């Protein structure tokens, strides 16, 4: 349950990405939809992140977004220790894999609902923050967690 | 102050209109820089914050949001309880105009940095939340709804 770690995943859908922050140790995590990954809106995405919980390391999602003077700059100004994200444990792939697969039947079943895509990418977002695995949900745990390292 | 009870507060500046979102019992925000509070902004903005933390109750910030049928409906998804923000207790109105001036004073400090106020919004919430008063809000945060939780 490493309080500080972070994991940035990109996804497509209906011709747009998703950027996805995920907290390894809890599964919570926060996103966003976007026109394209540029290094500006991961930037943002970060800085964002950053304000609202306590984000000490983040993976980056590819290399590009390792490299991005902006990425790195924006790391910089919150605190953040930006990695790679390269799987040393394989079964990262395979985690990251099912929870897009997960989010993006979440945005299916939330079709009936939302007009626009980042509509349903927030329910999405909710829905997986809320869900009870404990059972505990990743809201939950992420609290647990992170209150546990602040005592 | 129970773990679960927000606060909405719309600000000006830039002839643009900041959104906040404070966490009463913590003093923790979260804010966006929209081009107008209207119903859908504010629906969209509260459905973001409740799956984020556990909103269960939002003091809207005036009645235009609280009338709004597009704000019931997104409260109603979340599952938030929407209630008026009329300061029954009148050091309410005073915590968030000291707020708004603090926030607008870093956003200040912060414009040699930033291109677009969103950035220096973003800025501001991250050195709001991480202050200490010694814990942060965001640390205060966190204690109030763990302690709650366990
Ligand atoms: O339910 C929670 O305690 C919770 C805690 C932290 C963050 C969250 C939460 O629900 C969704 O996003
Ligand atoms: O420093 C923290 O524990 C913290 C915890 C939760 C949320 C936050 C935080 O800092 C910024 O926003």
């Amino acid at each position: 349950s490493s309080p500080g770690i972070w994991q940035l995943d990109c996804t497509h859908l209906e011709g747009k990405v998703i950027l996805v922050a995920v907290h390894v140790a809890s599964g919570y995590i926060e996103a966003e939809v976007i026109p394209a990954e540029t290094g500006q809106e991961t930037a943002y995405f970060l800085l964002k992140l950053a304000g609202r919980w306590p984000v000490k390391t983040v993976h980056t999602d590819n290399g590009s977004n390792f490299t991005s003077t902006t990425v790195k700059a924006a790391c910089w100004w919150a605190g953040i220790k930006q990695e790679d994200g390269i799987p040393y444990n394989p079964q990262s792939q395979g985690v990251i894999e099912s929870m897009n697969k997960e989010l993006k039947k979440i945005i299916g079943q939330v079709r009936d609902q939302a007009e626009h895509l980042k509509t349903a990418v927030q329910m999405a977002v909710f829905i997986h923050n809320h869900k009870r695995k404990g059972g505990y949900s990743a809201g939950e745990r992420i609290v647990d967690i992170i209150a546990t390292d602040i005592q």
